[PDB]
DNA sequence: TTGACTCTCTTAAGAGAGTCA
DNA sequence: TTGACTCTCTTAAGAGAGTCA
């Protein structure tokens, strides 16, 4: 099994290739009709993409390492997370885009949750707006808003109370 | 089936049946730190279901007519909107349940609307602590809260900014 | 050891269609 | 004509593993 040191080699490594992706400066909703600035580091749209990465799917990437002769692989957007515990009340860990820009690879975007906690994401107000998460989001969800909802509750005759 | 008549006759058929599933009361937040009633009318868990329905999954049932000789079969929730348009800015329209409770048939706890804003009210915090649904919710969403992070953004380095 | 492809799987909100009696 | 079962598919947030040079 990797050790501590290989660990953080490791995540040192992913780090110093990420920190060189081109940095796209993005203005965003924050909520409470405020906006702010995030900084995403963005993998490129096609090979080649950097050292140790590789597409395993249209918005997919893996990072691969080789150790002691082992070949060692996990999702590129878990690395900053290899040294923290994979589940929680029953639930698999997963990173969550704080920024929801799928091809960015900043770890000052992503945190490491259930995967009902990352999709709830999508929907809130935002940290101006009244965001209520522990780790709080960096912007206001895309999603969130009054939807376009096509028809609402009815019925035809008088069967039903609500 | 293919006429406005035949399909009003469908929808009283469905109402008439599922106004005599059990009605039971369910007690639910509302957001606000206040709480409201509920009444769901609840397809009974195992078969006989009612006349003109059927189970294809573990929390999913399909209704069914014979109508001109031929067999119409629809997804037991979506039949309060067969005379409503199926898409919506391209994405499909789905039957949303307001009170999150699936086994319920209430059409007044029903709304139809694409997947996107169907999930979304997972999260709300409910008709009396800030739901901006335009159709607005009957309850705050079951998953709503400040979430259960085990890691949040960090980095090692000084490679990265926010 | 490394790059650039290939394939299938998970979850929880939702669906369509066939086999028998 | 009606009832009671069987199977796989969609979406958009996420995953693991094989092949070849
Ligand atoms: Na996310
Ligand atoms: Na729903
Ligand atoms: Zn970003
Ligand atoms: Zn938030
Ligand atoms: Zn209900
Ligand atoms: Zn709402």
């Amino acid at each position: 099994a990797l050790t501590n040191a290989q660990i953080l080699a490791v995540i040192d490594s992913w780090e110093e290739t990420v920190g060189q992706f081109p940095v796209i400066t993005h203005h965003v909703p924050l909520g409470g009709g405020l906006q702010g600035t995030l900084h995403c580091y963005e993998i490129p749209l096609a090979a080649p993409y950097g050292v140790g990465f590789a597409k395993n799917g249209p918005t997919r990437w893996q990072y691969k390492r080789t150790i002691n002769q082992v070949v060692h692989r996990w999702g590129s957007h878990t690395v900053p997370f290899l040294l923290e515990p994979d589940n929680i009340n029953g639930k698999t860990c997963t990173a969550s885009a704080l920024c929801h820009n799928t091809r960015c690879h900043n770890p000052l975007h992503l945190c490491w949750e259930s995967l009902d906690d990352n999709k709830g994401r999508n929907w809130c107000p935002g940290p101006n707006g009244g965001c209520v998460h522990a780790v709080v989001c960096l912007r206001q969800g895309p999603l969130y808003g009054p939807g376009a909802t096509v028809a609402g509750p009815q019925q035809r005759g008088s069967h039903f109370v609500v």
